């Protein structure tokens, strides 16, 4: 009836089927969304498209990913609070209002830290079976993409303010090369950073990818789409990416504002699929 559960920031002690459900992550909203479990509480400053729902007056506004309203989630006393990397520093102020449990990905094991945060939504809410049947469905994905991504060599970009940057393995977006089997144009390419490593057009034009995958995040930080604007520049143009069009835009409304949950990450796959072939 009480659950301890052990995360990456700590300890929390959190009520199974707890009452008032306040959400920071839109990987775990859009997990609850799919499981039928009713939220209280999210931040509506920015809220993925394929979550618009979430926008309704229904939920009451918690503030931004990184701009919390204290006042409200004390007005709410939450029994608990799901958040991820974007509030990791707040976790210490969020703690002192409710149970906290920080479920952001390890993408050093991508797939095993997925199947752990889904599982353990499943103990919290009653729903292990329906967690298990999204996963094997997922794991079917993988499996069909897998044999879709031999030999095609790509490299992640990520679009803001005109500029590009970089990630490979065990990055933010690893999962791409490290779960759906896609070769990396740059193995040493070694990311941790949340906004990904700074690179020049000359750097991707030296590394000359099969594939090109793109997040534009201005599209969803800015709302305005930049990511076509800025792949246009003489050197990608020299790349094989360009050449035989294999640009693949990613919709950041899944990749960037979310991901991790059990719809963000099977359409996740499916954007990768659908971009290869
Ligand atoms: O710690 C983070 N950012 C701190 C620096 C913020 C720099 C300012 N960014 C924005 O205004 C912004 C607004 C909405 C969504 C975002 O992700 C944003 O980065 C962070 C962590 C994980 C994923 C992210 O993506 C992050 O950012
Ligand atoms: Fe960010």
């Amino acid at each position: 009836e009480e659950m301890t559960i052990k995360h990456q920031l700590g300890e929390a002690k959190v009520k199974k089927n707890p009452e008032k459900v306040v959400v920071f992550d839109f990987g775990v909203l859009d997990t609850l969304d799919k499981l039928g479990v009713k939220v209280t509480a999210l931040p509506q400053m920015n809220v993925p498209k394929y979550l618009e729902k979430y926008k309704s007056s229904d939920y009451q506004n918690v503030g931004s990913l990184m701009e919390p309203d204290f006042e409200k989630l004390s007005e709410i006393k939450p029994d608990v609070i799901f958040i991820s990397g974007r509030q990791a520093n707040l976790y210490d102020k969020l703690k002192e209002i409710g149970p906290t449990v920080y479920i952001g990905i390890d993408t050093q094991h991508y797939w095993d830290s997925f199947t752990n945060n889904m599982k353990l939504i499943g103990q919290m809410f009653g729903k292990e079976k329906e967690v298990d049947e999204e996963l094997a469905n997922i794991e079917k994905q993988i499996e069909e993409v897998k044999t879709k991504a031999a030999d095609k060599k790509a490299l992640i970009i990520l679009t803001t303010g005109g500029k590009v940057s970089a990630y490979g393995k065990g990055s933010r977006f690893g999962l791409i090369h490290d779960v759906l089997g896609v070769p990396a144009a740059d193995p040493n390419l070694k990311v941790t950073n949340p906004h990904g490593q700074s690179v020049s057009f000359e750097y991707i034009a030296e590394k000359n990818p099969d594939y090109l995958f793109v997040i534009d995040r201005d599209a969803v930080v800015e709302g305005k789409p930049t990511a076509k604007q800025t792949i246009e520049n003489a050197l990608v143009k020299k790349t094989k990416a360009y050449q035989n069009g294999h640009i693949v835009y990613l919709d950041p409304n899944y990749w960037y504002l979310s991901g991790g949950g059990l719809t963000s990450v099977s359409e996740m796959i499916k954007q990768v699929e659908e971009g290869l072939k």
